[PDB]
């Protein structure tokens, strides 16, 4: 994190900050409560309050980030329907205007269906989750047949060592702890097992959805350069567009480097 | 798009899906609507129901936007609560993974800011498009009262050619479409102007965020590599965590790329 | 397709759109529901119904191709209709309007009358067509059959490996399981090469009838010249008509030309 060493909630500025100084905060942080929805706020508690101990805090992780991917493919449909409408008000403007305006939103939607793939993705890792979460909240049973198993022994015991069942209970909780120990390191290895994988596989996805954004930035920014801030007297006019070319070949050449990439194709290298 | 000469919905494989076969669709699409909110989808049509006909579309846009913003602003809000509960929920586990896993909510943390950020510049973004829906809206009522007078002028010219206000009318006419002709090429050059710019200043947010957040997906996977997946058999246990420093040093330099970070430092070159 | 990159219903003009403008969109559009009629759009869904589940997408295009060929033959009459009545209606006018008139309601009953022909060759295509849809649903059982057998293995071996019937149904299995592989193989190759025929026959049709009514309204192109466009004034009056023999050489050469066509005789050469 961009923290310091402050009391207050200020952060350390960036590079980018010192040369693009950050905006005011945004207008639609109205103040309602942020909630989204009620149902968003009671499936995470309710989920967290029933259920096994042990799969308890990975239920409410799972519920948290199912209420991520509703709100992801939400924000994915909003997206695509603000291309829709820039691509319907660019008629209404010049020539150049429209054109600009119909390569964005083409580039907008291909932005969503990308955003729409990194959510399948994001659904495996949670299913991925959703499996430990299971094999715990099913080891679980286990170790608590164990603490009672252990409970009675020692009210056993305390209450009359010379009971009936001396070592019978003594013989079935040693069998429940090898069974445990033998749970115990299962859940280990799986665990630990499928949460560098879950979250490595949830990394590639991500790496590769920045990639592309980045690269549909790129292309929009390039693309950007057909539009003309020349402003014209109220008399004149300007001549007739003529970038049809141009930006048919940066939207091929966006399209063609869309398809290209790979996995071994990315740029970004972290020291 | 990466669509293909089909009548399918199928759409052409790029090289990533065929090195990774994609996954099956979320579990997550629910049927309900995909709605998200009911004022979600009834501010859109209120805003494209009343208002200037010229400023309809855009206004569409805007509140469209405005509910992108809304839910991005909510996902940002639920990712950081996901990190959360990852830190909680490694506690439970061995060291090494508690560990990771407080590294991994740190640097998801630091993902959901830099998404409030890009909220903040995109509703920078779409104050600077709200400033050409409310010049385009105040331009309207000049052409309304155009295509008034125009129509009151030829009604009068046909039921009686020889009325009193024979001239007059047809002066505040010509006078009116002067006015009307000096608002159409402001509308032009200020509409032109600030969608190149706008769009601009989005893109750049657009391209420093992917940026981001790729530094921080390849951090995080080299990160992982002191998990381990080696699997312990029932007896046995590994010696001591011993990779406190290395992951220490590995999220020092990635919070120093994140401050390194500029808009030259970007290593995006599109072609 | 004539598509472009666009978030709009807009297509991309082609030459002869940029040298003529495209008209309004048709009257005759009227808004019932374009059905035609209520049996054509019930018969369709009727054989998607019912039947085997291999051949029920092809019964529902034999179906619908069906009603094409209805539609055809009614149009085709409807066309001959028309030109009768140009044929008895241009009596009324001018001995030249007259004689043009007839000539071009023989050249429109010509192209109903191919019309008539190609509808012939349409419905011999698809009988072809219904031919391949009665083999794969005669295939279809075999496969059914297979499905069940093996459930039923599957059944008896979990509920009771020991069964009576341990290895007669699994016998059984593997020679309904070589039927089937021969079933299949033939079925492609049916289903192949009857496809690449049968579109084949209908291309064929195709072009044929393309080319005789190109050649028709060739000739009735050059027939309208000896229509006159010359305005008489109201006092006067044009002499005599002349043009009769070059109505009838005219008429003649169309008759001959399409007499001699032939499928190599086909002027139309695709890049």
């Amino acid at each position: 994190m961009h923290r310091t060493y402050s009391l207050r909630n200020s952060r350390a500025p960036t590079a980018s900050q010192l040369q693009n100084p950050p905006p005011p905060p945004s207008t639609t942080k109205g103040r309602f409560f942020g909630k989204g929805g009620l149902a968003y706020s009671f499936r995470r508690s309710a989920a967290g309050a029933f259920g096994p101990e042990l799969s308890r805090k990975l239920s409410q992780l799972v519920k948290i980030e199912k209420n991520v991917l509703r709100s992801m493919e939400l924000t994915a449909n909003e997206r695509r329907d603000a291309a829709k409408q820039l691509s319907i008000w660019g008629l209404e403007n010049d020539d150049d205007v429209s054109d600009i305006t119909d390569k964005l939103g083409v580039l907008i939607y291909e932005v969503s269906e990308l955003d729409d793939q990194f959510i399948d993705r994001y659904d495996q890792y949670r299913l991925t989750l959703k499996s430990i979460r299971d094999i715990e909240g099913s080891v679980q049973p286990s170790r608590d047949r164990k603490d009672k198993i252990t409970d009675k022994i020692a009210y056993l015991k305390y209450k009359d060592p010379q009971s009936p069942k001396i070592e019978v209970l003594e013989q079935e909780l040693v069998r429940a702890e090898a069974e445990s120990l033998v749970a115990e390191a299962q859940l280990s290895n799986i665990t630990r097992s499928k949460l560098r994988a879950a979250f490595n596989y949830q990394f590639d996805s991500i790496i590769e959805h920045s990639e592309k954004i980045a690269l549909i930035a790129g292309y929009g920014k390039a693309l950007l350069e057909l539009l003309d801030d020349s402003p014209v007297t109220p008399g004149e006019t300007r001549p007739a567009y003529d970038g049809y070319e141009a930006s048919k070949q940066i939207i091929i050449d966006a399209e063609s480097a869309l398809n290209e990439w790979t996995l071994d194709s990315a740029q970004v290298k972290p020291t």
